[PDB]
């Protein structure tokens, strides 16, 4: 009935809007640290590529070796643009967004659940508006529902209660009356009307919007509505607006999947940075042929497709580093160091053994 305490069916669907807004800040961090690691995987390939043709200069093998640190160094260039220019705003968008309208929700329910007075009238009713729900703990009669933002570890959410089209749960509710309120239940905050809600001498001056714009509780002794938010377009100025502006910012999420993070299994020749360095620095001329940037690195890669490229990347992977580079006991082949700093200065020595070699 109207102006009476809500049942389950309205609540539950904000908790779990709640639960799930509250990992978004979960996956903002995964994304960029994600980020940060995989530009650091291609810098270290970039490096290991970069030490191998040190140590094999002046040969055919160093210089395709050459190739695969440019293309690398230049993916883990690309990566550091991209977190910069659009990862960046993407993760503290979504972020923001998402833990603006969490905190506008639980506030709201967190009212809910506070006003009542027994065990059988108030704002925040059970499945079947017998019993007021009490918390215990991070539930709400049954239903998980925090109602705090929790403690922020890296993690991937799975998109379920608000999707590509909207929130799922929140749909359009065609008997409010006898679906979202209770029949019996007492409650100020489910009308603006002065005999049962938040009026005190007469009815409050117009409707009241809760939830960010999600419900309206009207000034008469009416049932409230509630905005559909299952089927979202992008709009400016809504009464509803923080949602829309958190399931526009959740939608643009890439992750950190976009092609700089990702390596290409391409032709040599189409792979970042490989056929401006086989024009400048092999051909030395601009505007080459196909053929020709096929026929120079055959030379080099004894072939052109993705197989020949591999080989060059094992024999990179497999050559030794000098035994006092690293700490006793310790793997010296390069495919078994990582970290940027640890291979940074491994490439610094060897680049000292060049000069001593032209000296
Ligand atoms: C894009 O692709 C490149 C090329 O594949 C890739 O660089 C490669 O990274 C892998 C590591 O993921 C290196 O693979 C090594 O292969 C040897 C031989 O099988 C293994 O022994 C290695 O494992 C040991 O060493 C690791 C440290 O590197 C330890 O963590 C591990 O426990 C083992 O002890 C390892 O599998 C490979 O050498 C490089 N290749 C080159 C040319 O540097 C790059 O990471 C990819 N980029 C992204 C963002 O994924």
């Amino acid at each position: 009935a109207a102006e009476k305490g809500f049942k389950q069916a309205f609540w539950q669907p904000l908790c779990q809007v709640s639960e799930e807004l509250d990992d978004q800040p979960k996956g903002a961090l995964f994304t960029l640290q994600a980020a940060a690691s995989k530009i650091q995987k291609m810098r270290d390939a970039a490096l290991r590529a970069s030490i191998y043709a040190e140590i094999n200069h002046g040969t055919n093998r160093a210089k395709a070796a050459v190739i695969v640190a440019n293309h690398y160094a230049m993916k883990a260039d690309s990566g550091l643009e991209a977190l910069k220019q659009t990862l960046s705003s993407q993760e503290v968008t979504a972020t923001a967004t998402a833990s603006y309208l969490k905190g506008r929700i639980d506030e709201y329910l967190n009212l809910l659940l506070q006003t009542k007075e027994s065990g059988t009238s108030g704002c925040m009713m059970d499945t079947s508006g017998t019993n007021t729900v009490t918390k215990a703990g991070g539930t709400i009669g049954g239903v998980p529902c925090k109602l705090q933002l929790s403690p922020i570890q890296p993690k991937r959410p799975a998109a379920t209660y608000l999707g590509k089209a909207g929130y799922v749960g929140l749909t359009r509710q065609a008997d409010a009356a006898n679906n979202f309120h209770a029949a019996a239940a007492e409650c100020r905050l489910a009308s603006g009307h002065n005999t049962n809600g938040l009026g005190k001498s007469g009815q409050l001056s117009a409707a009241v919007t809760m939830a960010a714009g999600y419900v309206t509780v009207a000034n008469s002794q009416t049932a409230v509505t509630v905005q559909a938010l299952d089927a979202l377009q992008e709009a400016s100025g809504a009464a509803h607006q923080p949602w829309i502006d958190a399931w526009k910012a959740k939608k643009a999420l890439t992750g950190a999947e976009t092609a700089e993070f990702r390596n290409e299994t391409a032709g040599i020749a189409g792979k970042t940075g490989v056929t401006k360095l086989v024009e400048e620095a092999l051909l030395k001329k601009k505007d080459s042929e196909a053929s020709e940037i096929q026929t120079e690195l055959k030379k080099y890669f004894s072939g052109h497709e993705n197989e020949q490229w591999t080989a060059i990347e094992k024999l990179i992977s497999e050559q030794p580093v000098a035994q006092n580079l690293v700490g006793d006991n310790q793997p010296t082949k390069l495919g078994e160091l990582e970290g940027n700093a640890k291979l940074t200065t491994i490439l610094a020595y060897y680049r000292m053994e060049t000069a001593g070699k032209f000296e």
